[PDB]
């Protein structure tokens, strides 16, 4: 895999969003990844639904937080609505998947990168957009404008994100806090510390959707 990866220089990540105060980043992880994978296998960049999964994902708890995986579970089993046809309105709502027409993508399946592996998530970075958890409760995450992020932070994560490319010395994340937090939205995460969780974190939970 090479030295360098951004999928934005691919076309293959949409515009940085903003959930607001809703806790639905495991929503917008997901998305960013089915983004992503349908770029790289169909060669369109298409705009998907959070609101579906904030609605739909029976085991997750709605803006009370919930699980990429299941998400992303939910896409592969029926599939997801574009963002246009089912818009976030940033509260939770009742499942509305029947009554917005077919399906706009769906997916194969959901594999787990192998946890507390800096190169493991690399790797699938190399093949695609991934949904990973980090440790965001910290006012020097919350605070950052930019550079290469080295904490300080803990690792009891808390939120999810999109990690879209990477370099030497970080891994580029996409974040869900608008375009005004960090750099235009996004943060370079310090890697090659040797710890195991990763800084903030950052390799305890990650997930990529599957697409033949
Ligand atoms: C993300 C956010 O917008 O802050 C949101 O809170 C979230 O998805 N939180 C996750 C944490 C990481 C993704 C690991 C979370 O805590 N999920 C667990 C589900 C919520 C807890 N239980 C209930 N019953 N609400």
């Amino acid at each position: 895999i090479p030295e360098y990866v951004d999928w934005r220089q691919k076309g293959a990540v949409t515009p940085v969003k903003n959930q607001g105060s809703c806790g639905s980043c495991w929503a917008f992880s997901a998305v960013v990844t089915i983004e992503g994978i349908i770029k790289i296998r169909t060669g369109n960049l298409n705009e998907y639904s959070e609101q579906e999964l904030l609605d739909c994902d029976r085991r997750s708890y709605g803006c009370n937080g919930g699980y990429p995986w299941s998400a992303l579970q939910l896409v592969a089993q029926y599939g997801i609505h574009y963002r246009n046809t089912y818009p976030y309105e940033g509260v939770q709502r009742y499942c509305r998947s029947r009554e917005k027409g077919p399906y706009a993508a769906k997916t194969d399946g959901v594999r787990q990168v192998q946890p507390y592996n800096e190169g493991a998530l690399l790797y699938s970075i190399a093949n695609q957009p991934v949904s990973v958890v980090l440790e965001a409760a910290g006012k020097d995450f919350q605070l950052y404008r930019g550079g290469i992020f080295v904490g300080p932070c803990g690792n009891k994560v808390d939120h999810a994100v999109a990690a879209v490319g990477y370099g030497p010395n970080y891994i580029l994340i996409k974040n869900s806090w608008g375009t005004g937090w960090g750099e235009n939205g996004y943060i370079r995460i310090k890697r090659g510390t040797g710890n195991s969780y990763g800084v903030c974190g950052l390799y305890t939970s990650s997930f990529y959707p599957v697409k033949n």
